[PDB]
C-alpha cells in the first residue's frame, strides 16, 4: 500500500555506503548487517521500504529540558519515519516511548583500548587519570554512566562529564579514530557488538577488554500504535529461528575479518 | 485488586521448594530465581500474586494433533493464570499465542558432558553414535532440533527422534542424573543456564562444551489482552538497568556455587 521509511545511521558495519555507491540509487547504495535486515524484516512482513539516513546522526536521547528526542528515536516519535532498523539499544526511556521488537542482536557495554594499554577492566579505569575515557553523545551507552549507581560507574561518570578536553563524541567512528591516534592514552566505552568489529579491522590495533558491563540487546524500533509492530516482532523471532540473524552476524563481522 | 496468579516450574535454580517449606504457606514455600524476581516484578507493578506451579510440569507446547497447548504457556492460554515467570523461553510458537516481555535472561542451546567425554561441539555429537545424546522431550530445545533445517543440527534430530531407548528426558534434573551416571555415553542438550547451573553444583563432574548453538532468551509471559503486559515489559527494563537482574544470576549461580 504505502512505502514505509526506514530510518537507521551510518555505522559499520550495520549501515555502510558501497565502495560504488555514487553511482548507485536508493536503497542500493548502502550495505551491511541491517540492510540485509531491512530487506528480509520487509520481505517477510509484506512492505515496500526506503532506507533514510537519521537527519542528525544520532541514535536517540531526549533533552532534558525540552523533552525533545533526538535521533532515530525522536524520527519515530515525531512521525518523520515508520520504523528504526539499526543497532539502536533497547532501553527503558526509549521502550517507554516507541515499541521495540524482540531483540535480534545481543550486546554489552564493553572496553576499547589500543593495543598495550594497561588497562584490564572499568575498576582501572576509574581508579586512574592517565588514561583518558569517554563514550557516544546522545546513546544508551552514555545513559548508563550518567544513571549508575555502581560505584566504579558512578565514579567513571563523575571523571567523564567534567573532562577537559571533553571525553564524549559525536559518533562511534570519531570514538575509534580517537583510541587509534591517542598512543594508549585514551579508551572508548562502546557496544561489545561494535567493539569485536573494529577489533577484526585494520590496523588491528584495538582491543576488547574486560567483560561487558551489560547485557541487552538491539530491538527494531516502531512508533507507538504502528501496524507493523506484531509482525515487525514476530518476524525478528523468525530470523533468529531460521538461523538467519547468526548468519548475517557472521557475514558481516567475521567472515571479511581482516586481522586473520 | 485481584491477586495475580503466576504460573512458574520446579526448575533448580529458578524456583525450588524451601527445606522447611510444609511449616510455610503461600509463596514462602519458594525460593530461587524466578521466586526473586516475582517479587520484584509484583512490586514494581504494584500487584499482589500468588505463585503456583504448574499442573503439569512442563514448559508449553502444541500437540500437533488437538492444537491443545500444555505447560506454563497452556495456562496462559486457558486462562489459568495471569502471568508465567519461569525460565520460558521466547519463540514465534510461543509469541504467536502469548506476549512476552522483553529478555530477563539471554541463554543458547548448548552441550553438558561428563568431564573427558571426548566431545568439543554439536559436530562432534552429529559425527558419531558411541554417545547418546538428548535434549528435555518437551519444550523449546527439542523444537529447534525438530524444526532445524540447518544440517548439523538435522542430522543430530534424525538421529535423536528414532533413537531406542529414548535420548529424550522428563526434566532437567533427568537428563543431568543421565548424563552423570552413563559413564560419559551420554550427553545432553539444554539451555546453557541450566548448564552453567550443573557446572557449579557438586559433584561437579558436568561441564558445557562448545559454544551456544543459538542465542534467545527467557521472557515473563502474559495472555494477550493483559492488563499487565506493558508494565511487565517496562519493569523487566528498569530491573536489567538498575543490575538487579545480573545480581540475581550470580546469587543463585555463582555466589553459592559449590565447584570454587
Ligand atoms: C539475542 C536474543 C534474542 C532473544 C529473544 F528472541 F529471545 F528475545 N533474546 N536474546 C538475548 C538478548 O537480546 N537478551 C536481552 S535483550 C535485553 C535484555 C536481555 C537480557 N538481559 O537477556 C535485558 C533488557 C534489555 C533488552
Ligand atoms: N546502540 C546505542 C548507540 C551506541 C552507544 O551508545 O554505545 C544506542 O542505541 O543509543
Ligand atoms: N526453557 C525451555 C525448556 C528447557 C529446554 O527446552 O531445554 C522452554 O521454555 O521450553
Ligand atoms: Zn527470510
Ligand atoms: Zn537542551
Ligand atoms: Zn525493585
Amino acid at each position: 500500500n504505502k512505502t514505509v521509511v526506514v530510518t537507521t545511521i551510518l555505522e559499520s558495519p550495520y549501515v555502510m555506503m558501497k565502495k560504488n555507491h555514487e553511482m548507485l540509487e536508493g536503497n542500493e547504495r548502502y550495505e551491511g548487517y541491517c540492510v540485509d535486515l531491512a530487506a528480509e524484516i520487509a520481505k517477510h512482513c509484506g512492505f515496500k521500504y526506503k532506507l533514510t539516513i537519521v537527519g542528525d546522526g544520532k541514535y536517540g536521547a531526549r533533552d532534558a529540558d525540552t523533552k525533545i528526542w533526538n535521533g532515530m528515536v525522536g524520527e519515530l516519535v515525531y512521525g518523520k519515519a515508520d520504523i528504526a532498523i539499526a543497532p539502536l539499544t533497547i532501553t527503558l526511556v526509549r521502550e517507554e516511548v516507541i515499541d521495540f521488537s524482540k531483540p535480534f542482536m545481543s550486546l554489552g557495554i564493553s572496553i576499547m583500548i589500543k593495543k598495550g594499554t594497561p588497562i584490564e577492566s572499568a575498576e582501572d579505569l576509574s581508579k586512574q587519570t592517565e588514561i583518558a575515557y569517554g563514550t557516544l553523545d546522545s546513546g544508551s551507552t552514555k545513559e548508563f554512566f550518567r544513571r549508575s549507581k555502581i560505584a566504579v560507574f558512578d565514579k567513571m561518570w563523575t571523571y567523564m562529564r567534567s573532562a577537559e578536553p571533553s571525553v564524549f563524541v559525536r559518533t562511534t567512528a570519531e570514538g575509534v579514530a580517537r583510541v587509534r591516534k591517542s598512543k594508549g592514552k585514551y579508551a572508548y566505552l562502546l557496544e561489545s557488538t561494535m567493539n569485536e568489529y573494529i577489533e577484526q579491522r585494520k590496523p588491528c590495533d584495538t582491543m576488547k577488554v574486560g567483560g561487558n558491563l551489560d547485557s541487552k540487546g538491539y530491538g527494531i524500533a516502531t512508533p507507538k500504535g504502528s501496524s507493523l509492530r506484531n509482525a515487525v516482532n514476530l518476524a525478528v523471532l523468525k530470523l533468529n529461528e531460521q538461523g538467519l540473524l547468526d548468519k548475517l552476524k557472521n557475514k558481516w563481522w567475521y567472515d571479511k575479518g581482516e586481522c586473520g
